[PDB]
RNA sequence: UUU
RNA sequence: UUU
RNA sequence: UUU
RNA sequence: UUU
RNA sequence: UUU
RNA sequence: UUU
RNA sequence: UUU
RNA sequence: UUU
RNA sequence: UUU
RNA sequence: UUU
RNA sequence: UUU
RNA sequence: UUU
RNA sequence: UUU
RNA sequence: UUU
RNA sequence: UUU
RNA sequence: UUU
């Protein structure tokens, strides 16, 4: 199970996407329950805590840090955006504290 | 019954989320109307007034305040966006007028 | 039938709303066709020309400068966003060029 | 079949759309995998490569860049936001390399 | 004489020039007064009423919606700097409204 | 005295001012000291603390909380600026609490 | 001499510059004429024309392009500004085109 | 001395300060040179290498790095305009890396 | 099947 | 900080 | 049933 | 300007 | 039907 | 850079 | 079943 | 301010 | 686009 | 010393 | 936070 | 004239 | 809105 | 020389 | 990146 | 007083 979510607001607007269906899925803080579809659309009216997401047996932690990541990536894109080649390279490069 | 928009363009970005089920929902001025599904995502052309939406015998009132002060997490997120550990928390502190 | 578009990139993201469900539906410019459902979503990759959808046996413009106007009032509340009981009262003041 | 895709944090919410149905879509780096329906909406976790998806027997692919510029002229019609007659327009005339 | 202000903070920052000297210089909402120098830089504290100047016996109004406009092409030059040959002249074309 | 700053990186840069002319004037934190002209120009290194000066024997004291109102009414007007005959207006309604 | 420009409202702040003393300066539009000083500070009210200053029998012409890179470096340093040891860096690279 | 500046355009304006005056001041990057006055401005043209003068004897760095810190406290101030009584105090703590 |  |  |  |  |  |  |  |  |  |  |  |  |  |  |  |  995959968990790919954006900030929308106050919270996040998510999806949660298993190849081979998703049988059961919860959270402490998002508003989804089920108990065969591949994909589910739900949203988090908060991230202050992390986004936590138990699905087909596996916890998922997307931490609200991670979150915070992806929109810089998109906030600096849109900085760069009228330099179409490198604007996401560039954003990328900024945003993601890891190696370089 | 649980609603939770965002401000798309001119009005909002919404959906009503009940775990049982939503079996009646209807809004004055949001384009839903259902005399069943968990959950259903609409549209608000307008927030001049407030967002009010019927779900379940239940009357619910989401302030255009209070989408406001989401996009204001929203905004100043993207604005720590450099600072992914603390840009929510540092949001949530400047943009809710609550508390301290 | 009821059409509400905001911007989406280059185009729009879309929806067509009727409460007795829509029964046809086309556009020679965004991605629908239908020839029974109470709301579809659509998007058009372009807003060069203005957005153009039969729905119901009836023809809706939705003007692309109407379109800029509600991302305006978009914009400006969360420009605004610190000041969240005018904020959108005063972005729809400055975004709205009809009347004051 | 068509496939149009906006920026969504790090990666690109994106659908893909055939009016004659789509009867069978992959990706190698989007969520998205179907062996009928007219229209699906995926997301794609990271836009470092290009979009690659597909669909009906046929490959489609959506740089990186096109999606910048289109990102470019949505940032640009929200800054000339004031002036909805020329905002679009002239957000084109800046974003897109071809031609003037 | 000549005056040309740039907006600053909550007023403005001007400077009277004339090639043969200012000889005299007041102003009813400016900080300057002389009773002979090519230039003289003062600010004004507020634009809520138009910047008058009166220099050598000529009344000068720089009105404040002028000053807009220059600060409009600074502004739109900075958001368009990614495009230098452009830049300027495009910033002149959105925010002079008799072009 | 008259004194007038404006926000400068870190601290402000300022001028003070008197028709009858500046005797003296020192200050704590801004890089001024004279113990006559009447306008002097100076900086402030800091507004972590307000800027106070001492001109002609009377305390001013600039809040930095008054130097950020005329940045907000400076920021707003550049961002109403294709607006130019409402932009200053409307940025002083926006950031003067007092109105 | 020396001419360094910075973009102002919707033209220029300049200073002229030469150790050993200008002698002469002059320019068909920006408002200095002299006809000796090591430093000339002067303004251009508009930079629709690129900024010509003939000062010692040199002709210094500060084209508006380079301006904008100049305006786009401080731009971009201020966006990146929470990177204080690279903020001016990458903005020199994303804003000269010859580099 | 007392070397303050603040960036503008590509490089930097700056106020070189000493009370008992400025008796010789020279730099291998900025526009100032003099071999006694109290205050003398200047600019440096580039900032790609830290602002360097030698002012009475001593030997001034200004890292570029700080001035992108006054200018991102210059930044931030004007974001939280509306709010002015915390707002150059929460730009300093989010620009100031010691803090 | 703790609502 | 969707009550 | 003009692809 | 989603090919 | 390479998991 | 959604683990 | 006020359209 | 989606007509 | 400082008149 | 073209006002 | 100009050392 | 505390370097 | 520099008091 | 209205403090 | 003021030539 | 290297133009
Ligand atoms: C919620 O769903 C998960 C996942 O469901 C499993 O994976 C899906 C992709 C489908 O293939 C489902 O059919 C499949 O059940 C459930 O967790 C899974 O539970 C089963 C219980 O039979 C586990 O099988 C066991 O596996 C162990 C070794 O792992 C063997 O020794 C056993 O003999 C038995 O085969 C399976 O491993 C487990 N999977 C994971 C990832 O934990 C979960 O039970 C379900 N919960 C509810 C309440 O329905
Ligand atoms: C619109 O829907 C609401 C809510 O529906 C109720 O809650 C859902 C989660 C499901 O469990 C539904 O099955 C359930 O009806 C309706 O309001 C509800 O109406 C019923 C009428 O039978 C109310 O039950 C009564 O409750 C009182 C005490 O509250 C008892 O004394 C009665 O004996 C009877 O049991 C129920 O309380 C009420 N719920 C709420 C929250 O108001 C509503 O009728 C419906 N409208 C239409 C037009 O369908
Ligand atoms: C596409 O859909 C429209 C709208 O469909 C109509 O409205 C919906 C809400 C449902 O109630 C549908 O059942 C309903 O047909 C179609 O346009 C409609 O076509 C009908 C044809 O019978 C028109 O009815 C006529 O109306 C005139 C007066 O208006 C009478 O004199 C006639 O006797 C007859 O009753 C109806 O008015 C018309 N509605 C509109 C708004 O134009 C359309 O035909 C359809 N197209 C296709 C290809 O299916
Ligand atoms: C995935 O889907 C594609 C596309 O599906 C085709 O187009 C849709 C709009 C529907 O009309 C489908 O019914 C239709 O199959 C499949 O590609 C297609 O495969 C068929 C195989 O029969 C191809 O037909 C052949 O075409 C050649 C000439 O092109 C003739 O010489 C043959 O006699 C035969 O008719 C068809 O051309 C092809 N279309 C494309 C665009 O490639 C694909 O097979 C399918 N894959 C899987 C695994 O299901």
């Amino acid at each position: 199970c995959t968990v790919f979510c954006t900030l929308a607001g106050p919270g996040a607007s998510c999806e949660a996407y298993s190849e081979n269906g998703i049988f059961n899925i919860s959270s402490p803080t998002c508003l989804v329950n089920k108990v065969s579809e591949q994909k589910i659309n739900f949203i988090c009216q908060r991230v202050d805590q992390d986004v936590v997401v138990y699905c087909n047996g596996q916890k998922k932690v997307i931490l609200t840090k991670t979150l915070v990541i992806g929109q810089c990536i998109y906030t600096f894109t849109s900085l760069f955006s009228l330099m179409p080649d490198v604007a996401h390279s560039l954003a990328v490069e900024l945003c993601v504290p890891g190696l370089h």
